[PDB]
DNA sequence: GTACCTGGAT
DNA sequence: CATCCAGGTAC
């Protein structure tokens, strides 16, 4: 059923909403999420566990209309899959790395102008895997070795995503500073591996390969795999789970 | 360096 | 809609 901590969650979110505009705690796209976590007095972490007891929290700037990142997970196989993808199919960046950012769909192939390969997802319902298909520019499928088992994906959903509190927000730039304001929250439940994979097949949920580079700090110029992400179109949540207003 | 975390701008 | 991308850390 429902989390024992939903009331506490509502109070924690309400406290942030009541705070109005908040200056960013970290410059960059990530700031919206880092700023919210700081307000909840949550130290950043890299665990695939929920944020607030058993509840996952996600912030989302409504006007930006970006895909909602659900979770990341490296391929089940082969070993070193993302390194292989980068090395074989990436493009050269300013530092001499290969990079590979591709938002991949299950209903159509990419048509990349800046990369020399195209990509599609096959949901293999018989074998219960999510498979990446790589095509050359002559439309030949050259590599479908990379996959995620349904079991792996279900394990991430069970660990992290039973209850997803999505906090809708806005931003502004004022006096050369970036601010966020958190306005409302919905609870998204009943996402299953079966609904996830249906969404990938239909194009509403993407498999996002996100291999870039670091651009500042000690690691500047080094390869930065942000993790392959499973990302949902916010307009489509009701087709993949249930949604109710909580704040 | 890999694999997780947090997310857009155009 | 699609194309391409951003700042963090544990180990
Ligand atoms: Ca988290
Ligand atoms: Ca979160
Ligand atoms: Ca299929």
């Amino acid at each position: 059923s429902m989390s024992e901590y939903l009331n506490l969650l509502k109070e924690a979110i309400q406290n942030v909403v009541d705070g109005g505009w908040h200056e960013t705690k970290r410059k960059g796209n990530t700031g919206i999420g880092k700023t919210f976590e700081d307000l909840l007095e949550k130290e950043e972490d890299n665990l695939d566990a929920p944020d607030f007891h058993d509840i996952e929290i996600k912030t989302h700037e409504t006007a930006a209309k970006s895909l909602l990142t659900l979770f990341t997970k490296s391929p089940t196989n082969p070993r070193g899959a993302n390194t292989m993808l980068r090395n074989r199919y990436g493009k050269k960046d300013e530092y001499g790395n290969n990079i590979l950012h591709q938002t991949v769909s299950g209903n159509r192939k990419t048509n990349s102008n800046s990369y020399n390969y195209d990509f599609k997802i096959d949901i293999d319902w018989e074998s219960q895997v999510v498979r990446l298909e790589v095509f050359d520019k002559q439309d030949i499928m050259i590599d479908n070795s990379v996959y995620w088992s349904f079991d792996s994906l279900q394990n991430q959903l069970d660990k992290k995503l039973k209850y997803i509190a999505v906090i809708s927000a806005e931003s502004k730039i004022e006096n050369e500073k970036k601010y966020y304001k958190y306005n409302s929250a919905n609870l998204f439940t009943d996402l299953t591996v079966q609904s996830l994979c249906r969404g990938i097949e239909n194009g509403d949920i993407k498999v996002d390969i996100r291999i870039g580079a670091y651009h500042s700090g000690k690691k500047k110029g080094k390869t930065h795999d942000h993790g392959t992400a499973f990302r949902i179109n916010m307009e489509k949540l009701l087709e993949y789970g249930e949604v109710k207003v909580i704040v």
